[PDB]
């Protein structure tokens, strides 16, 4: 094992655990010490401001398994301390017959039991468990503890009758899942439940989904209310609140609803923020973001969506969530968005970016498996003054369209998401900023232009806005982590509508994948305008590369280059020429970011173990 | 629910929980401050002399379930303390993804894990588990956990790869079983396996034996060597140390081996006690005590047994021990005996007191299940000058015959056992005595004769040596907790060899157990003896009476009369005449017995709970 990365690889499955520990791995985004990690789990903002984040975690292993709450805590979504305990940085963990499988993911009730903030997870037991097997009741169930010392430590509630799991009833048979309680507060569905309440006697003030499905008929997001406003027992199944058909898709703009649900969440959002209305504020729309497995060839079988939803109240007093428009959160390696409510009327999301190394080949030699994405302000995008001659405006797929009096315009409204700003202003204020002069690509313009400033090393981000005309040809966009034998490309192509990350030359490691990574992005071209702009800001963090393009559209994806001399970056180009020239302008190079973990040293692997023989034989985790 | 007891027993199981606790409850010996006791376990002298002993319990319960150590300690086997930790008086519980299912059976090495007291037992996963049921390696294997505070708490081994468990594959395939770890220390086969330790590598200064057997081919008990001394981990199996065939019987006198064994245990005694010696000492025999299930109609299916055995070694570095005699620990309601080494070269064996409830009519309403035995020195019984025509005396069932040069006398050798002195001394000095005169039974003898003094409560205890005629057909004995309507007797018959106890009478409420229990006794007759002679001692606590025979013959069993005065007692005689005369003297009442647990007050109950739901969805507990 050389890890000398001024020549080509070796043969590094030769090389021992962990020794690939720093190569590869981000920096400045929030990551386990060590280990196997994969959903943010039990999110809110503590009576401080701060932000405690729990993640599905699985310390000195490198795949999933026994899987437990890590946490961490930041005063700005950037900066993050470890949480040290009895059991390192794990504050819950499997302990009961009830979760001993598996403590998965759950949400926060801020003021739950004795008023302390009380998660609500699902507690895994043995049995079969998943979409594609024979699951049977009792096989997930879900559960409570709560925290006396602002998530430091969690105490369930007693096994038992009236005690934990909480709930354990299957509301329907044959499900396909049932997990991933999302607990929120909705006086929108308050209001519109207000009338029926005397036909299920839930009057509580809390709502909860859990996800699921239902076999060879799709995917179920299940709704209940608690019973009794200030008690957290009893919980009554109202119906089920999202319904899709088995691997349906609203189409190619929408990925796929597969055969299941994952970590679905239920919020609303006006232009500003979070929207915390009762239905009077006319801005305001209903969304619900989920997963969904079985309906992708790739990407670990995994959509992360979200649907814009009109509420109906049922006549047995519950509430059919009917999907108005549908789109994706993320079109990357990236899975398990959760999403939680911020001082200031804000919903902020972040989810999971997965390695590339599908095949586990190197996974022991990284030490380490997983990252979360950056944390994103939620929001309604209002785009005004949209031209009708917008091409395929008006198949309204993953947003809607409201035209003006006259007809000769038209107001677009969908999902947008953007970096929460105390990121943008860290990584910013932390960086070499080179703020680059405009480049205008035309006849001359090479296939790739180097910026006029480097990066330094594999931490960096980039913006640019991209001026395209109406009927260009041209693709252009941005090269990273490059030298002149690794490099990865991010283009737009305007005439196809599709962002790609093409990752043919992305690393000289051939175990890595290397699959065209593809979203769809709508330009909503503007009446009077003779061009069309796409806004691209890139971060480049180790191996993650996470693009967004007009706080909309977002794409997580992973590059391995070897070569220590492979983090440049610069402009992309195919196709421009005198005539059809693409105008590039608020050129920006930020060098370095922040160091998200000042507490950690480099190296903060602990090893890793195997669990033994029995891992086989109890057939639950890998064991590794 | 009244709980009247002049008058006769109304409707019982209207009576709410523990409302019954102190009703039937013996206060005189080990048992559980409330709910489900079964097997002891953990059994050891702690170094300042005093005695440990852990139980399986299931608290605020009257199933078995959650399967865990209770503990306490005592300086005499008598008068109990209960430890008080965090789990109450538990110490080890189910707690981790091997023993989640139960921490069963498990035995002491003394001087273990860095020097300190350490426990080796049975931890129990997910799947089918029983000699009945189809069982799969990993349900049942065998982990470590160690005390650095003389069992106030123990520290279980890390999970995984050469930690817990330590022992998980299957020495042979298609076992009904796999558990009850007994670790032994054993110059004798030390000596045994010394010239054969090359073809093994095993040299530890521990051995252990599993108790289990094979599907459809009988019972067995498995035995490994300790691989290097002072190292815990690595146990390697040599090869089944006793063997015994589907439902084989040894006859009458020695129960049925039935399908699987359990707590099966292995010592060496000579006519002092516990023997330690390399096989030098003439004196001493080799002992395996076990029990059996499914060879018995009744009694819950399960045999307590031993057998004196003769050790071989095989050409592989195994023993078998190969059964010599054979017999019977207890022939009532009692199971699950452990022995451990004490001090002065003893061992001492204790078991476990069902009650007689099978349907679960009353538990609820009693609040608690279970107790153990009185704690029992194990020796060799030799019986010298033995006559030859003593009837079926060179059958050797049970003991062994050793005939004199002459022919004309017998040295008659088996399993001994007694009550610990300690009991019996601190019984006898806090109990009222009465010395009773000698009573000769014969044609003027009533049925039933009380005693000149009477028991005052349901703790007492009595002893009687009777003296038959060589060719009797009179019956004798005691008849205990009698009132004129309700009354337990205790008969013995020599023409039949049969000692009984008859319980159609025992009390008014009749959803208990009512058949009649039985043991075989031999009146060994000595050389020149014109008679022979039973020595009887029982024990009366609450709901336990335990009967012993001739320092040799146990018998526990139960009885609950509801009257407040059925606690009489006296002599039984049947057949009795002028020419057919039974002798009784040595005649004392011991009214009172010790208060066991001094520090508990009267009702240790602290209410009972059910699972819920979830209980007969995981399938594992009752629930309750
Ligand atoms: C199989 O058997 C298993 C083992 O028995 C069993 O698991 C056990 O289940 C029981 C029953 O559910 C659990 O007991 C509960 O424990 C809760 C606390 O749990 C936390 O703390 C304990 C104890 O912590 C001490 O000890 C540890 C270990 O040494 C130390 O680390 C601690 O620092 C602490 O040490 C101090 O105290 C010791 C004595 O206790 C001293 O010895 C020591 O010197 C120190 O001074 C921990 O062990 C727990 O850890 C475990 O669990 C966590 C997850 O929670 C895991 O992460 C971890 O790995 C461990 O597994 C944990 O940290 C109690 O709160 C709870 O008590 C209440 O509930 C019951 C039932 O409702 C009530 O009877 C009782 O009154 C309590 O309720 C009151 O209080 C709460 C909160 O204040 C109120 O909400 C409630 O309304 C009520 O209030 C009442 O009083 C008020 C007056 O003040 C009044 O206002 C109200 O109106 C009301 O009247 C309960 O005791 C036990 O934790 C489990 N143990 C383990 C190891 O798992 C398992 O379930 C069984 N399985 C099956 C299938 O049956
Ligand atoms: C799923 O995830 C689960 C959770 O992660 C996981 O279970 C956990 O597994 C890990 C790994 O096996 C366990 O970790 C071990 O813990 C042992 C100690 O266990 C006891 O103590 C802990 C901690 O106690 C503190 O905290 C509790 C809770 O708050 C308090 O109640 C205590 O009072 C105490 O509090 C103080 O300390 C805290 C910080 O720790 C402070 O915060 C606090 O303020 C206090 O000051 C308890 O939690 C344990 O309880 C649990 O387990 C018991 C059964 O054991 C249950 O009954 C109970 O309900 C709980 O479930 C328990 O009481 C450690 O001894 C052990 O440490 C060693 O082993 C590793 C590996 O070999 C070594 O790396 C390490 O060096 C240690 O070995 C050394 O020391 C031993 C003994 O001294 C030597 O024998 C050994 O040779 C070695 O010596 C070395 O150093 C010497 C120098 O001194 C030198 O001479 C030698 O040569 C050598 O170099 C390990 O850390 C953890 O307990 C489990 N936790 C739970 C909750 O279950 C589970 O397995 C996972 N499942 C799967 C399938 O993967
Ligand atoms: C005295 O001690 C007990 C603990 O032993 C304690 O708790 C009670 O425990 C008993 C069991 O001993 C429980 O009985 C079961 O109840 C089930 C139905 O329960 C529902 O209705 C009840 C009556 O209105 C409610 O009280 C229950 O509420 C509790 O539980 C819910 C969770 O569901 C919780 O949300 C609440 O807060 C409460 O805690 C609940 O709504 C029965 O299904 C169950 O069924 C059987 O048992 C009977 C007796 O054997 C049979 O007659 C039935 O046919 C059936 O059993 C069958 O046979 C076997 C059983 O193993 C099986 O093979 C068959 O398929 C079939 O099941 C049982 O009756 C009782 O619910 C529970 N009460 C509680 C928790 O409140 C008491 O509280 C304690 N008393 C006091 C004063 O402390
Ligand atoms: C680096 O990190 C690892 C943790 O990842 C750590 O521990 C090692 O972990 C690996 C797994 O990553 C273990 O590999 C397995 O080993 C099994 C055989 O193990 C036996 O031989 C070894 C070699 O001499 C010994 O080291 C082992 O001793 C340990 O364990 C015993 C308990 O058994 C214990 O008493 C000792 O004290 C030691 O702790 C042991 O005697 C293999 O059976 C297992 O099998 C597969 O894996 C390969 C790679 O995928 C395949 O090539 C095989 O075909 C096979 O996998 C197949 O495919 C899948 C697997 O999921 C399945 O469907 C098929 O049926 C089939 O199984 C595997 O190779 C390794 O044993 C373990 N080492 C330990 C504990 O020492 C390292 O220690 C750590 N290094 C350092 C320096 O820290
Ligand atoms: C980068 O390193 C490679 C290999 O060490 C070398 O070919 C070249 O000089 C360096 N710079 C490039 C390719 O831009
Ligand atoms: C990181 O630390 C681990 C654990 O000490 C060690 O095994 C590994 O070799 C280290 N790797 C590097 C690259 O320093
Ligand atoms: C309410 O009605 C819907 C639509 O028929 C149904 O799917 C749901 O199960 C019902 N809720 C119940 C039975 O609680
Ligand atoms: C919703 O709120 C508006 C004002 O904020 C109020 O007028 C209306 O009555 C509310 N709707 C309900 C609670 O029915
Ligand atoms: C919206 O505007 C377009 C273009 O003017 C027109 O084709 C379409 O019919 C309009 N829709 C409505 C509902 O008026
Ligand atoms: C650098 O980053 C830290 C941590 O997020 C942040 O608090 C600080 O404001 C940043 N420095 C600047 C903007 O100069
Ligand atoms: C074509 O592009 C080059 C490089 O940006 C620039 O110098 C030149 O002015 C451009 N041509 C025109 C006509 O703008
Ligand atoms: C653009 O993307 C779609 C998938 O949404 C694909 O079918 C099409 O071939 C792509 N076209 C080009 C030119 O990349
Ligand atoms: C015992 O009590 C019963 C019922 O109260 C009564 O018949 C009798 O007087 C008492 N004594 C007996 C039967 O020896
Ligand atoms: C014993 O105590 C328990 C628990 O407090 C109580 O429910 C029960 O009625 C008591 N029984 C008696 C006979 O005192
Ligand atoms: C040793 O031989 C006996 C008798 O054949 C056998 O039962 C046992 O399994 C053998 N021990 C092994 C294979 O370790
Ligand atoms: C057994 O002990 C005796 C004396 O106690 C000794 O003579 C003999 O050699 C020992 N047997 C062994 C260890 O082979
Ligand atoms: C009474 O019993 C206690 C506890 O076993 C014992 O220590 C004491 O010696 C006994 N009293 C006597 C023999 O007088
Ligand atoms: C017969 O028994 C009675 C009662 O023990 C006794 O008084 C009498 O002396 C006995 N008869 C003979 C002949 O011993
Ligand atoms: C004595 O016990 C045996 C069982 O060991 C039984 O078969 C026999 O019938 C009994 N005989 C009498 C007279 O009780
Ligand atoms: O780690 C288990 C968790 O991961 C997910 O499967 C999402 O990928 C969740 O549905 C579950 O709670
Ligand atoms: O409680 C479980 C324990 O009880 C037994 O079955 C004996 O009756 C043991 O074999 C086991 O360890």
């Amino acid at each position: 094992c050389s890890l000398d990365q001024t020549v080509a690889p070796g043969n590094l499955t030769l090389c021992g655990n962990a020794t690939l520990f720093t190569t590869f791995r981000p920096k400045a985004r929030f990551i386990a010490p060590e280990g196997w990690m994969n959903a943010p789990m039990g999110l809110y903002q503590r009576a401080d401001g701060s932000i405690h984040a729990g993640y599905q975690s699985h310390p000195k292993h490198i795949q999933w398994g026994n899987i437990s709450q890590g946490a961490a805590y930041s005063s700005d979504f950037t900066s993050w301390t470890d949480f040290n305990g009895s059991e390192g940085y794990k504050t819950i963990w499997p302990s009961q017959i009830y979760d001993i499988r598996g403590v998965f993911d759950g949400s926060i009730i801020k003021e739950g039991i004795d008023g302390y903030p009380t998660i609500l997870y699902t507690s895994t037991s043995f049995g079969p468990l998943g979409a594609t097997l024979n699951e049977a009741e009792g096989t997930e169930t879900q559960s409570l503890a709560y925290t006396t010392d602002d998530g430091a430590s969690w105490i369930k509630l007693g096994y038992g009758a009236g005690q934990n799991p909480v709930i354990y009833e299957w509301p329907e048979t044959n499900l396909t899942g049932f997990r991933d309680p999302y607990v929120f507060q909705s006086p929108r569905l308050e209001a519109l439940l207000a009338n029926t309440t005397s036909i299920t006697n839930a009057t509580g003030d809390h709502f909860a989904t859990i996800s699921g499905g239902v076999h060879g008929d799709g995917a179920r997001l299940f709704l209940y209310r608690q019973h009794t406003t200030g008690e957290f027992i009893k919980w009554t199944y109202l119906g089920p609140l999202v319904t899709t058909g088995y691997k349906e898709s609203y189409g190619e703009w929408s990925g796929n609803y597969g055969i299941n649900f994952e970590t679905a969440g239920v919020t609303r959002l006006n232009p500003a923020g979070a929207a915390w209305d009762n239905g009077s504020d006319t801005t305001a729309v209903d969304f619900v973001t989920f997963g969904t497995e079985q309906g992708r060839a790739d990407h670990q079988n995994h959509w992360p969506l979200w649907a814009a939803v009109d509420y109906e109240v049922r006549d047995n007093g519950s509430i059919e969530a009917v999907i108005a428009y549908s789109g994706v959160q993320d079109w990357g390696r990236s899975y398990a968005y959760a999403s939680f409510p911020v001082e200031g009327y804000r919903q902020v999301s972040v989810g999971w970016i997965y390695e590339d190394d599908d095949n586990v080949i190197l996974a022991k030699q990284f030490g380490y498996q997983g990252a979360f994405t950056l944390f994103r302000d939620l929001f309604v995008k209002v785009v005004e003054n949209v031209s009708p001659s917008t091409p395929g405006l008006f198949e309204q797929a993953s947003w809607s369209t409201k035209n003006s009096t006259d007809g000769m315009s038209v107001t677009v409204t969908t999902l947008g998401q953007r970096v929460v700003p105390e990121t943008l202003a860290a990584y910013k204020g932390n960086s070499t900023v080179s703020t680059l002069a405009p480049v205008m690509l035309n006849e001359s313009a090479a296939a790739y232009t180097p910026f006029s400033s480097q990066p330094t090393d594999r931490f960096y981000a980039l913006t640019g806005s991209f001026e395209f005309g109406l009927n260009t040809t041209a693709k252009a966009g941005f090269r990273v982590l490059a030298s002149e034998e690794e490099y990865t490309d991010i283009w737009f192509d305007p005439a196809s509508e599709n962002l790609t990350v093409v990752r043919t030359a992305s690393s000289l490691i051939k175990s890595f994948g290397n699959d065209t990574e593809l979203a769809k992005v709508k330009l909503y071209e503007i009446v009077g305008a003779e061009s069309k702009t796409l806004n691209l800001t890139v971060f480049v963090d180790g191996s993650v590369i996470e693009i967004y393009a007009n706080d909309e559209v977002a794409l997580s994806t992973r590059a391995y280059p070897w070569l220590a001399n492979s983090t440049g970056a610069g402009l992309l180009a195919d196709g421009t020429t005198a005539g059809d020239v693409v105008g590039v302008s608020g050129l920006e190079l930020w060098d370095g970011l922040v160091d998200a973990w000042p507490a950690r040293p480099a190296n903060t692997s602990q090893g890793l173990v195997w669990d033994g023989p029995t891992a086989a034989m109890y057939g639950l985790f890998a064991g590794y």
